[PDB]
Protein backbone atom coordinates (compact mmCIF):
# COMPACT_ATOMS: atom_id res chain seq x y z
CA UNK A 1 0.00 0.00 0.00
CA UNK A 2 1.91 2.99 -1.39
CA UNK A 3 4.79 0.61 -2.23
CA UNK A 4 7.20 0.83 -5.19
CA UNK A 5 5.21 -1.69 -7.29
CA UNK A 6 1.93 0.13 -6.52
CA UNK A 7 3.37 3.54 -7.55
CA UNK A 8 4.59 1.84 -10.76
CA UNK A 9 1.10 0.38 -11.40
CA UNK A 10 -0.44 3.88 -11.11
CA UNK A 11 2.04 5.28 -13.68
CA UNK A 12 1.33 2.39 -16.07
CA UNK A 13 -2.43 3.01 -15.68
CA UNK A 14 -1.80 6.75 -16.22
CA UNK A 15 0.24 6.03 -19.36
CA UNK A 16 -2.68 3.95 -20.70
CA UNK A 17 -5.27 6.62 -19.78
CA UNK A 18 -3.24 9.42 -21.39
CA UNK A 19 -2.47 7.32 -24.52
CA UNK A 20 -6.21 6.72 -25.06
CA UNK A 21 -7.01 10.43 -24.47
CA UNK A 22 -4.74 11.34 -27.44
CA UNK A 23 -7.55 10.08 -29.75
CA UNK A 24 -10.14 12.46 -28.20
CA UNK A 25 -11.49 15.45 -30.16
CA UNK A 26 -9.86 18.03 -27.83
CA UNK A 27 -6.47 16.27 -28.35
CA UNK A 28 -6.40 17.24 -32.08
CA UNK A 29 -3.81 20.02 -31.49
CA UNK A 30 -1.59 17.40 -29.77
CA UNK A 31 -2.02 15.06 -32.76
CA UNK A 32 -1.34 18.08 -35.01
CA UNK A 33 1.96 18.77 -33.21
CA UNK A 34 3.06 15.18 -33.98
CA UNK A 35 1.87 14.99 -37.61
CA UNK A 36 3.14 18.53 -38.33
CA UNK A 37 6.67 17.22 -37.64
CA UNK A 38 6.07 13.88 -39.40
CA UNK A 39 5.31 11.49 -36.50
CA UNK A 40 2.46 9.18 -37.59
CA UNK A 41 -0.05 7.25 -35.40
CA UNK A 42 2.22 4.17 -35.27
CA UNK A 43 5.20 6.30 -34.12
CA UNK A 44 3.10 7.94 -31.38
CA UNK A 45 2.09 4.40 -30.31
CA UNK A 46 5.74 3.22 -30.10
CA UNK A 47 6.83 5.96 -27.66
CA UNK A 48 3.51 5.87 -25.76
CA UNK A 49 2.49 9.48 -26.49
CA UNK A 50 -0.62 10.81 -24.74
CA UNK A 51 -2.76 13.86 -24.00
CA UNK A 52 -3.56 15.23 -20.54
CA UNK A 53 -7.27 16.19 -20.81
CA UNK A 54 -9.00 19.44 -19.77
CA UNK A 55 -10.75 17.77 -16.81
CA UNK A 56 -8.93 19.11 -13.73
CA UNK A 57 -9.11 15.72 -11.91
CA UNK A 58 -9.92 13.26 -14.74
CA UNK A 59 -6.84 11.03 -14.27
CA UNK A 60 -7.24 11.20 -10.48
CA UNK A 61 -10.91 10.10 -10.56
CA UNK A 62 -10.06 7.44 -13.19
CA UNK A 63 -7.27 5.96 -11.03
CA UNK A 64 -9.34 6.41 -7.84
CA UNK A 65 -12.13 4.31 -9.44
CA UNK A 66 -9.47 1.58 -10.01
CA UNK A 67 -8.62 1.58 -6.25
CA UNK A 68 -5.60 3.93 -6.08
CA UNK A 69 -5.56 6.22 -3.01
CA UNK A 70 -4.80 9.95 -3.41
CA UNK A 71 -1.79 9.52 -1.07
CA UNK A 72 -0.33 7.03 -3.58
CA UNK A 73 -1.05 9.27 -6.59
CA UNK A 74 0.70 12.20 -4.87
CA UNK A 75 3.69 9.92 -4.12
CA UNK A 76 3.74 8.83 -7.80
CA UNK A 77 3.79 12.46 -9.06
CA UNK A 78 0.43 12.05 -10.83
CA UNK A 79 -1.93 14.02 -8.56
CA UNK A 80 -1.80 16.91 -6.08
CA UNK A 81 -4.01 18.87 -3.68
CA UNK A 82 -6.17 21.60 -5.29
CA UNK A 83 -8.79 23.86 -3.69
CA UNK A 84 -11.70 21.49 -4.48
CA UNK A 85 -9.74 18.32 -3.51
CA UNK A 86 -7.47 15.88 -5.41
CA UNK A 87 -6.50 17.09 -8.91
CA UNK A 88 -4.23 16.13 -11.81
CA UNK A 89 -0.64 17.34 -12.13
CA UNK A 90 -0.72 17.60 -15.94
CA UNK A 91 -3.32 19.64 -17.83
CA UNK A 92 -4.00 20.20 -21.58
CA UNK A 93 -0.53 19.14 -22.77
CA UNK A 94 1.13 16.57 -25.06
CA UNK A 95 2.72 13.92 -22.82
CA UNK A 96 5.64 11.53 -23.27
CA UNK A 97 5.98 8.74 -20.70
CA UNK A 98 9.51 8.50 -19.31
CA UNK A 99 10.52 4.85 -18.85
CA UNK A 100 13.43 3.00 -17.22
CA UNK A 101 15.71 0.61 -19.16
CA UNK A 102 13.33 -2.28 -18.28
CA UNK A 103 10.40 -0.23 -19.68
CA UNK A 104 8.66 0.78 -16.43
CA UNK A 105 6.92 4.18 -16.55
CA UNK A 106 8.31 6.41 -13.75
CA UNK A 107 7.10 9.88 -14.86
CA UNK A 108 6.09 12.14 -17.77
CA UNK A 109 7.34 14.99 -19.96
CA UNK A 110 4.59 17.52 -20.78
CA UNK A 111 4.77 20.04 -23.65
CA UNK A 112 2.69 23.23 -23.93
CA UNK A 113 -0.03 23.32 -26.65
CA UNK A 114 -2.44 26.21 -25.86
CA UNK A 115 -1.83 29.96 -25.40
CA UNK A 116 -4.31 30.10 -22.46
CA UNK A 117 -2.35 27.46 -20.45
CA UNK A 118 -1.73 28.80 -16.92
CA UNK A 119 1.72 27.18 -16.88
CA UNK A 120 3.96 29.49 -18.94
CA UNK A 121 6.88 27.01 -19.22
CA UNK A 122 7.35 25.21 -22.54
CA UNK A 123 8.12 21.80 -21.02
CA UNK A 124 6.98 20.40 -17.66
CA UNK A 125 7.98 17.23 -15.79
CA UNK A 126 7.11 14.82 -13.01
CA UNK A 127 8.62 16.02 -9.69
CA UNK A 128 11.15 14.13 -7.54
CA UNK A 129 9.52 10.89 -6.34
CA UNK A 130 10.71 7.44 -5.22
CA UNK A 131 10.61 6.40 -8.91
CA UNK A 132 11.53 9.63 -10.74
CA UNK A 133 15.07 11.06 -10.41
CA UNK A 134 15.79 14.04 -12.71
CA UNK A 135 19.55 13.36 -12.62
CA UNK A 136 19.37 9.67 -13.74
CA UNK A 137 16.20 9.65 -15.93
CA UNK A 138 16.54 9.38 -19.74
CA UNK A 139 13.87 9.41 -22.46
CA UNK A 140 14.36 6.67 -25.07
CA UNK A 141 16.57 4.45 -22.86
CA UNK A 142 14.00 1.60 -22.90
CA UNK A 143 14.07 1.44 -26.73
CA UNK A 144 17.87 1.97 -26.98
CA UNK A 145 18.96 -0.33 -24.07
CA UNK A 146 19.73 -3.28 -26.35
CA UNK A 147 21.31 -1.48 -29.34
CA UNK A 148 23.82 0.58 -27.28
CA UNK A 149 24.98 -2.57 -25.44
CA UNK A 150 25.33 -4.51 -28.72
CA UNK A 151 26.74 -1.63 -30.81
CA UNK A 152 28.91 -0.08 -28.03
CA UNK A 153 27.61 3.39 -28.93
CA UNK A 154 25.17 5.90 -27.41
CA UNK A 155 23.83 9.02 -29.15
CA UNK A 156 22.71 11.88 -26.86
CA UNK A 157 20.18 14.41 -28.20
CA UNK A 158 18.39 17.26 -26.42
CA UNK A 159 14.61 16.94 -26.95
CA UNK A 160 11.86 14.30 -26.92
CA UNK A 161 11.13 14.78 -30.64
CA UNK A 162 14.88 14.54 -31.42
CA UNK A 163 14.92 11.01 -29.93
CA UNK A 164 11.76 10.08 -31.86
CA UNK A 165 13.28 11.37 -35.12
CA UNK A 166 16.51 9.42 -34.48
CA UNK A 167 14.80 6.08 -33.74
CA UNK A 168 12.54 6.35 -36.82
CA UNK A 169 15.62 7.30 -38.90
CA UNK A 170 17.35 4.04 -37.82
CA UNK A 171 19.56 5.57 -35.11
CA UNK A 172 18.06 3.41 -32.33
CA UNK A 173 20.92 4.24 -29.92
CA UNK A 174 19.50 7.76 -29.32
CA UNK A 175 18.57 9.02 -25.82
CA UNK A 176 17.74 12.41 -24.22
CA UNK A 177 18.82 14.51 -21.21
CA UNK A 178 15.12 14.74 -20.26
CA UNK A 179 14.19 18.15 -18.80
CA UNK A 180 17.59 18.88 -17.19
CA UNK A 181 21.36 19.17 -17.71
CA UNK A 182 23.15 16.00 -18.83
CA UNK A 183 26.21 14.80 -16.86
CA UNK A 184 27.23 12.57 -13.95
CA UNK A 185 24.65 9.81 -13.48
CA UNK A 186 23.54 9.27 -17.10
CA UNK A 187 27.21 8.76 -18.09
CA UNK A 188 27.52 6.15 -15.34
CA UNK A 189 24.37 4.39 -16.62
CA UNK A 190 25.45 4.60 -20.29
CA UNK A 191 29.05 3.53 -19.50
CA UNK A 192 27.63 0.58 -17.51
CA UNK A 193 25.51 -0.56 -20.51
CA UNK A 194 28.37 -0.32 -23.05
CA UNK A 195 30.80 -2.25 -20.84
CA UNK A 196 32.12 -5.52 -22.12
CA UNK A 197 33.35 -7.76 -19.34
CA UNK A 198 35.63 -5.57 -17.16
CA UNK A 199 36.85 -2.83 -19.59
CA UNK A 200 35.25 0.12 -21.39
CA UNK A 201 35.22 -0.05 -25.20
CA UNK A 202 32.33 2.08 -26.56
CA UNK A 203 31.82 5.77 -27.40
CA UNK A 204 29.33 8.57 -26.70
CA UNK A 205 28.03 10.93 -29.41
CA UNK A 206 26.51 14.30 -28.45
CA UNK A 207 24.30 15.91 -31.11
CA UNK A 208 23.75 19.61 -30.38
CA UNK A 209 21.49 21.96 -32.36
CA UNK A 210 23.01 24.64 -34.63
CA UNK A 211 23.25 27.44 -32.06
CA UNK A 212 25.59 29.46 -29.81
CA UNK A 213 24.51 26.90 -27.17
CA UNK A 214 26.43 24.30 -29.25
CA UNK A 215 29.77 25.63 -27.98
CA UNK A 216 28.36 26.86 -24.63
CA UNK A 217 27.21 23.28 -23.88
CA UNK A 218 30.51 21.78 -25.12
CA UNK A 219 32.65 23.74 -22.58
CA UNK A 220 31.00 21.65 -19.81
CA UNK A 221 33.13 18.72 -21.12
CA UNK A 222 36.25 20.15 -19.41
CA UNK A 223 34.36 20.76 -16.13
CA UNK A 224 34.98 17.18 -14.91
CA UNK A 225 35.92 14.60 -17.57
CA UNK A 226 35.17 11.32 -15.70
CA UNK A 227 37.52 9.53 -18.20
CA UNK A 228 34.73 9.60 -20.86
CA UNK A 229 35.60 12.83 -22.75
CA UNK A 230 38.31 10.78 -24.53
CA UNK A 231 35.57 8.48 -25.91
CA UNK A 232 32.99 11.30 -26.32
CA UNK A 233 32.29 12.82 -29.76
CA UNK A 234 30.29 15.77 -31.16
CA UNK A 235 28.05 16.11 -34.22
CA UNK A 236 26.38 19.36 -35.30
CA UNK A 237 23.59 19.78 -37.88
CA UNK A 238 23.45 22.56 -40.54
CA UNK A 239 22.99 25.86 -38.65
CA UNK A 240 19.52 26.58 -37.21
CA UNK A 241 18.41 22.92 -37.20
CA UNK A 242 18.00 20.16 -34.59
CA UNK A 243 17.61 16.39 -35.37
CA UNK A 244 13.79 16.59 -35.60
CA UNK A 245 13.93 19.46 -38.14
CA UNK A 246 16.80 17.78 -40.04
CA UNK A 247 14.65 14.68 -40.66
CA UNK A 248 11.81 16.91 -41.95
CA UNK A 249 13.95 18.85 -44.44
CA UNK A 250 16.61 16.30 -45.49
CA UNK A 251 15.04 12.92 -44.54
CA UNK A 252 15.98 9.88 -42.45
CA UNK A 253 19.34 9.15 -44.15
CA UNK A 254 20.63 12.67 -43.33
CA UNK A 255 20.37 11.85 -39.58
CA UNK A 256 22.40 8.62 -39.89
CA UNK A 257 25.10 10.57 -41.75
CA UNK A 258 25.08 13.30 -39.04
CA UNK A 259 25.99 10.68 -36.42
CA UNK A 260 28.74 9.30 -38.71
CA UNK A 261 30.27 12.78 -39.31
CA UNK A 262 31.45 13.21 -35.71
CA UNK A 263 34.40 15.17 -34.26
CA UNK A 264 36.16 14.23 -30.98
CA UNK A 265 34.79 16.21 -28.00
CA UNK A 266 38.13 17.85 -27.09
CA UNK A 267 38.91 18.80 -30.72
CA UNK A 268 35.44 20.36 -31.10
CA UNK A 269 35.50 22.32 -27.82
CA UNK A 270 39.03 23.66 -28.51
CA UNK A 271 38.70 24.48 -32.25
CA UNK A 272 35.31 26.16 -31.65
CA UNK A 273 36.88 28.22 -28.82
CA UNK A 274 39.61 29.29 -31.31
CA UNK A 275 37.20 29.84 -34.25
CA UNK A 276 34.82 32.36 -32.64
CA UNK A 277 37.53 34.89 -31.69
CA UNK A 278 43.05 38.43 -29.55
CA UNK A 279 46.14 36.23 -29.06
CA UNK A 280 46.45 37.54 -25.45
CA UNK A 281 42.97 36.35 -24.41
CA UNK A 282 43.14 33.25 -26.67
CA UNK A 283 46.18 31.54 -25.13
CA UNK A 284 44.79 32.48 -21.68
CA UNK A 285 41.45 30.73 -22.36
CA UNK A 286 42.64 27.55 -24.17
CA UNK A 287 45.73 26.29 -22.22
CA UNK A 288 43.70 25.40 -19.07
CA UNK A 289 41.33 23.34 -21.27
CA UNK A 290 44.24 21.29 -22.71
CA UNK A 291 45.97 20.92 -19.32
CA UNK A 292 42.87 19.36 -17.71
CA UNK A 293 43.17 16.34 -20.07
CA UNK A 294 44.24 13.61 -17.61
CA UNK A 295 45.67 11.16 -20.18
CA UNK A 296 49.27 12.17 -21.04
CA UNK A 297 49.40 10.67 -24.57
CA UNK A 298 46.04 12.18 -25.61
CA UNK A 299 47.10 15.57 -24.16
CA UNK A 300 50.27 15.62 -26.33
CA UNK A 301 48.21 15.00 -29.50
CA UNK A 302 45.97 18.04 -28.94
CA UNK A 303 48.88 20.13 -27.54
CA UNK A 304 50.43 20.10 -31.06
CA UNK A 305 47.53 21.90 -32.78
CA UNK A 306 47.44 24.81 -30.25
CA UNK A 307 50.27 26.40 -32.27
CA UNK A 308 48.48 25.61 -35.56
CA UNK A 309 45.01 26.70 -34.44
Amino acid sequence: MGSRSRLLAANAAAAAFYAQALQSDEAAPARQYLTERSFDAAAARKFGCGFAPSGWDSLTKHLQRKGFEFEELEAAGLSRQGRHGPMDRFHRRLLWPIRTSAGEVVGFGARRLFDDDAMEAKYVNTPETLLYKKSSVMFGIDLAKRDIAKGHQAVVVEGYTDVMAMHLAGVTTAVASCGTAFGGEHLAMLRRLMMDDSFFRGELIYVFDGDEAGRAAALKAFDGEQKLAGQSFVAVAPDGMDPCDLRLKCGDAALRDLVARRTPLFEFAIRAAIAEMGRVAALRRCVPMVGQIKDPTLRDEYARQLAGW
